[PDB]
């Protein structure tokens, strides 16, 4: 895939005078910033000059003994006076600059967000609603913040940023070949070995990774289907089943990953072998320049750093460009919507606006097809008059164009072919705000915004009083009951407070417009969705509204519109039939057909997650050895790198010169090719430790999982998405806190250990500073670590408000357009951003100070060392090259540190990810469905015995749900369970099959109590049916199979099951009979032949017991007979508990047992309770009309 992006030059607009001048001023900062570091490397080498040249003098030749000390001694106290001088210099410059590059970067950047989010929310709001068709709105909402917050990252500081290290790049191969060329032209034709030895890896490492994520999804695909349909496996104990589907899918992504684990550390240690390598190259050259007196010991070590430096300033570079063609990449989307223009602008201010409307409406030759599908008309050549005052209700069948009507009176779409008029007058010729504040709409399902009922009211009308609000909400017979809730018309509603019935929410909808008080009212299936007691007191506040207002209706529920004036029938997209009730029942139409048809935060310790590689216990032993070797080379280099400077910089005979510096030259491949063995050696150990690790938790997670009881994945924490999570990465991330953590502390050991001795000896007082810097230059990268993530939280919280305000109007953007109130929502958005944006105008002065203030401590410390270390040197106490041995063994070493611990894996991340493992594994349940202990017998009766049993559901203890039911099943007879809403009917399924345990009383099985039986053989004698029953993506044969698991199952059981179930006949016709695929890519079932199956499924199993839950739960016709057929057959002599809610399924039953709150009302055969004229008497009455 290739995305499109923006040019840079208008990416930039929104950028006012004073933005375009923060930005120019932040590079010239930036740009000093990056010439800053070069400047110490030259004054770098001009200071090893000064040591050189006194540093072979005074000790071969002893021109006197004290009075030779102040003779070359008062040379260097005169000239290292100014290289003192020069490097406080660039710090203190530095400061400055560092503050101005990123403060005005920041703010430059500030102040085009603030605009681009109004300026994108406002585009939003402007938007026609066939363009909301199309688009999808879960991508758009997050859009508005997930691609501004792409723009806000590529035009703040990480501009700085680049032009700092683009300033490196020129500066630093500027003072190479001016100081000397030769040398850099050297280097300059390795590096590009170099940049391509890094760009080939990386596209194989890029090539292990996607091959990876395909890998695993055939895993993970297993994990979802499970963890969503677990109360089916469960049910039929395949817990084990499941394990090795899993399993078996789950070592393809082992041996993938090592040959990631391998490549990625051959990718480390191949280029940084080229690092050691280029050394040598450069240093065996560079000290052949010095002995022919051609260079001095600094010109070298200016350009051979100063090369280094601009040369790894591209990489410094590389993710600040990415973040500026991210910045533009996801700025087109976002530009694309400001600069979108609408035909139906409805913020313009062009049409009429005409005072005193009676209501008349015309259709003119109304042909429309919505913008999904131009090809399918919906509406052909309608016409349609509505007189003023009158009622004209739209009736028809589906597809006919009846919400279509609706739709382009408030002129949400324009019409292709046609006219609609309003008083003769085109609908297009008028103002749109106008025109829908003329118009009030009632849709089908009424919406409310999560304010209180005042605001949601004033979103009608902002200008609304209270006393018009009183007057409005009575008029729409909703004033009683409001004065029945708590807080009064402050009560707030919505998402966040109290929920409203259905008929309470449209009656508040009602008053939004009576509030506008319209000429003409719509009413788009304005009772759908409510039942006969609530819309018999809307249809009272709807005639009510209707006095002296045209209105339209799409009407379904015939009943309510018997009293209209004018009826119209629909058969695509055209009127057949129009005239009274009377009329057209008479006419014996459309009309009169429908009519008569009516009437997290654990604490994993670092011992207890080292356990869990144990196993591999020799790939640890390695591995450490091998870190420790790593880590020596580090130490080893600030030796090499003094003792090669050391010669020409402290003293000795040109006839050792070269075999001294030439050894220690070639030293460096030494550690070169050491280098690449120990990145060969420790992705070879402890990567294999990494990639065993993750498959064997992805085992024990799994089966941990499933060994699980219901009430474990009951809860809101253990959802199937949030485990499969669970089980796909965080079980991987653990690696990085075993085997890459001994790496780490033993490479830092070993390095920073070994360093700290070395420069104790060679130099005890210099350290002793250094050491205590480097504790305070460490502490300021993490505490900008922390100001930076804590920052995070803070501004990306505080939008959130901002974020409410757009979710709200996106998600119902369809009403506030009806509303006209785009406006408002929009200044509700910009009132809600004053806070985060002067929040913003001091973070740009807070990031200045902490970048300015980590800067200058360095460069300062960088003097702080060079001025004392100086002073060590004037008074003979240690050598210069003990100076770089300490400085280069401490700081270079410190350094590496960070360079290790940045490399490897997130560590807080991996802990808190293993912790969660721990316990997904350690977690053993109520119910153990892997024990093997339980009675088990051989009696295979199935009497069931409930005995006063009481219980809660876990998830929510306050509620009760049953509280001493008790009800006995003799066998072969059927048992049936009802009640209200509540009752607890569903429990019984469940506390049989043992998902749950009773808080008191007891289950009993053929007189055993369930809780001493085995949960498999318990729940294996058990026949589920669920109500929606769950299918796997398989065969049928297999599918059925799953039902009995651990048995041969052949051809010959298969068909019997099948037929039992009445799928033997329909499936003999289907392609491939048996062996068809069910799934998404298979045949697709009706809702009554997969019930079948489920029967099937427990046919098989052959139990003694059969638990029918809340089957046929469909409107399948002639699918549901069929499914009655096939469960009147299985009942007939097993033991059968059923939870009843259609009434002709129960009048045959053995008995019935009617549950109200947990109790037993009343109990016995049909015609009993029938003439008891109780409640299950109640129950059958109700079917009667
Ligand atoms: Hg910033
Ligand atoms: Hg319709
Ligand atoms: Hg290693
Ligand atoms: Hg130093
Ligand atoms: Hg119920
Ligand atoms: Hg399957
Ligand atoms: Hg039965």
């Amino acid at each position: 895939e290739k995305k499109p992006a923006v040019s840079v030059l208008t990416m930039f607009r929104y950028a006012g005078w004073l933005d375009r001048l923060y930005m120019l001023v932040g590079t010239l900062a930036a740009i000093i910033h990056g010439v800053a570091l070069p400047l110490m490397m030259l004054i770098f080498g001009d200071m090893t000059d000064s040591f050189a040249s006194v540093g072979n003098v005074s000790k071969n030749s002893t021109n006197m003994s004290e009075a030779d000390k102040r003779a070359m001694f008062a040379k260097l106290e005169e000239e290292m006076t100014t290289y003192a001088y020069y490097y406080t210099g660039i710090g203190a410059g530095v400061l400055i600059v560092a503050y101005i590059q990123v403060s005005f970067w920041c703010l430059a950047a500030g102040r085009q967000i603030h605009k681009i989010r109004q300026k994108f929310f406002h585009a939003i709001m402007n938007q026609e609603i066939g363009w909301f068709d199309v688009h999808d709105v879960g991508e758009l909402n997050t859009r508005l913040t997930d691609d501004v917050s792409k723009i806000n990252e590529g035009i703040g500081d990480k501009i700085g940023m680049f032009f700092q290290a683009m300033a490196t790049f020129f500066g630093g191969f500027i003072i190479g070949f001016t100081r000397g060329w030769k040398l850099t032209l050297v280097i300059l034709a390795i590096s590009p070995v170099l940049g391509l030895s890094a760009g080939i890896w990386a596209k194989i490492l890029s090539s292990f990774t996607d091959k990876e994520l395909h890998a695993y999804a055939k895993a993970g695909a297993v994990a979802e289907e499970v963890l969503a349909a677990i109360r089916t496996v469960i049910a039929f104990g395949g817990q084990k089943k499941e394990l090795e589907r899993y399993n078996n899918n789950l070592e393809e992504a082992k041996r993938l990953g090592i040959k990631k684990a391998i490549t990625a550390n051959i990718s480390m240690g191949a280029a940084f072998l080229l690092i050691y390598a280029s050394y040598a190259l450069a240093f065996w050259y560079g000290t052949s320049l010095v002995i022919s007196k051609e260079y001095s010991i600094g010109q070298v070590l200016t350009v051979f750093f100063s090369v280094l430096i601009g040369a790894f300033s591209v990489g410094q570079a590389s993710p600040n460009i990415e973040a500026f063609a991210n910045a533009r990449g996801a700025a087109y989307e976002v530009f694309k919507i400001i600069d979108n223009k609408p035909s139906i602008d409805s913020f313009s201010k062009s049409g009429h606006k005409p005072d005193n409307i009676q209501g008349n409406l015309e259709f003119k030759n109304i042909h429309f097809s919505y913008p999904s599908r131009k090809e399918v008309q919906i509406l052909k050549g309608l016409n349609l008059k509505v007189k003023s005052g009158q009622t004209v209700a739209l009736v028809g069948n589906s597809g006919c164009g009846k919400s279509t009507t609706v739709q382009l009176m408030q002129r949400l779409y324009d019409p292709l072919d046609g006219m609609v008029s309003i008083d003769g007058q085109d609908i297009r010729t008028i103002n749109v705000r106008y025109l829908r504040e003329i118009i009030g709409v009632v849709s089908q399902e009424p919406v409310l915004f999560a304010t209180t009922i005042a605001e949601n009211i004033r979103y009608g009308r902002e200008d609304v009083t209270m006393d018009e609000i009183e007057k409005a909400v009575k008029e729409a017979n909703a004033y009683d009951f409001i004065m029945k809730l708590p807080h009064q018309f402050d009560t707030l509603v919505g998402e966040r407070g109290a929920q409203l019935s259905g008929g309470q929410k449209q009656r508040i909808a009602i008053a939004r417009a009576l509030v506008r008080n319209p000429k003409i009212l719509l009413l788009d299936q304005a009772t759908s969705a409510l039942d006969t007691e609530s819309e018999a007191v809307v249809q009272a506040a709807l005639d009510k509204a209707r006095e002296g207002r045209t209105t339209i209706v799409i009407a379904h529920r015939l009943s309510t519109v018997r009293n209209a004036d004018v009826i119209a029938g629909f058969d695509g997209g055209v009127i057949v039939e129009q005239g009274n009730h009377d009329e057209l029942m008479r006419e014996k139409g459309i009309y009169f057909k429908l009519v008569m048809t009516q009437t997290d935060v654990p604490p994993a310790s670092f011992w207890r997650i080292l356990k869990l590689n144990s196993t591999e216990w020799p790939y640890f032993v390695v591995g450490i050895f091998c870190a420790i070797i790593n880590g020596g080379l580090q130490p080893a280099f600030s030796v090499i790198f003094s003792k090669v400077v050391g010669v020409f910089t402290n003293g000795g005979p040109p006839e050792t010169q070269r075999q001294n510096s030439n050894l220690f030259s070639l030293l460096f491949l030494i550690l070169g090719i050491i280098s690449f063995i120990t990145f060969f050696l420790q992705g070879f150990t402890f990567g294999k430790a990494g990639e065993i690790l993750t498959k064997r938790l992805r085992y024990m997670v799994f089966k941990s999982m499933l060994r699980q009881d219901v009430s474990w994945f009951d809860d809101p924490k253990n959802t199937t998405g949030a485990l499969t999570t669970r089980l796909a990465n965080d079980a991987a991330q653990v690696k990085g806190a075993t085997g890459s953590r001994l790496a780490v502390i033993f490479q830092n050991i070993a390095n920073l250990g070994t360093g700290i001795i070395i420069s104790l000896i060679y130099g005890w007082q210099l350290t002793l500073l250094l050491l205590a810097i480097v504790p305070i230059i460490a502490i300021a990268g993490v505490v900008e670590m922390k100001m930076l993530s804590g920052q995070a939280l803070k501004d990306k919280k505080e939008l959130e408000g901002s974020g409410k305000i757009a979710t709200e109007a996106i998600e119902n953007f369809r009403t506030v357009v009806s509303l006209t109130r785009e406006q408002k929502f929009e200044t509700m958005y910009a009132q809600s951003l004053q806070i985060p944006y002067r929040n913003a105008m001091k973070k740009a002065h807070v990031f200045g100070i902490t970048f300015s203030f980590t800067q200058a401590m360095m460069y300062f410390s960088y003097a702080a060392c060079f001025r004392f270390g100086a002073y060590l040197v004037t008074q003979q106490l240690m050598t210069f090259e003990n100076v770089l041995l300490v400085f280069s063994a401490i700081v270079f070493g410190a350094m590496a540190v960070g360079q290790v611990s940045s490399f490897a894996p997130d560590y807080a991340k991996a802990t808190v990810s293993a912790s969660h493992i721990i316990r997904i594994i350690e977690k053993t349940p109520e119910i153990d469905s892997y024990s093997t202990q339980g009675l088990k017998p051989n009696m295979l009766e199935g009497n069931v015995q409930f005995s006063g049993v009481v219980f809660n559901y876990p998830t929510r203890p306050s509620i009760p749900v049953l509280q001493g039911l008790s009800l006995e099943v003799k066998k072969g007879q059927t048992l049936a369970l009802v009640g209200s809403s509540g009752c607890g009917k569903s429990t019984v399924v469940q506390l049989l099959e043992r998902f749950y345990d009773p808080m008191a009383g007891s289950v009993f099985l053929d007189g055993k109590e369930i809780k001493q039986l085995n949960v498999q053989w318990l729940r294996a004698q058990l026949g589920i049916v669920s109500q929606e029953p769950i299918l796997f993506d398989c065969s049928i044969a297999e599918n059925i199979a799953y039902g009995d698991n651990s048995r041969v199952v052949s051809y010959e059981e298969i068909v019997r099951a099948a037929k039992e179930a009445n799928i033997h006949q329909f499936i003999d016709s289907l392609p491939d009979k048996y062996n068809t695929r069910v799934g998404d890519k298979g045949t697709q079932l009706s809702g009554g032949q997969k019930q079948r199956i489920a029967i099937a499924r427990a046919l098989v199993r052959q139990p003694h017991i059969l638990l029918l839950d809340q089957a046929t739960s469909a409107l399948d016709t002639e699918s549901e007979k069929v499914v009655q057929e096939a469960l009147d057959k299985a009942r007939e002599g097993r033991t059968c508990i059923v939870i009843a809610h259609r009434l002709s399924t129960i009048q045959n039953a053995d008995l019935i047992v009617v549950i109200q709150n947990g109790k037993v009302k009343e109990h016995g055969t049909h015609q009993q309770l029938l003439a008891q004229k109780g409640i299950y008497f109640s129950m059958v009455s109700v079917q009667a009309g």
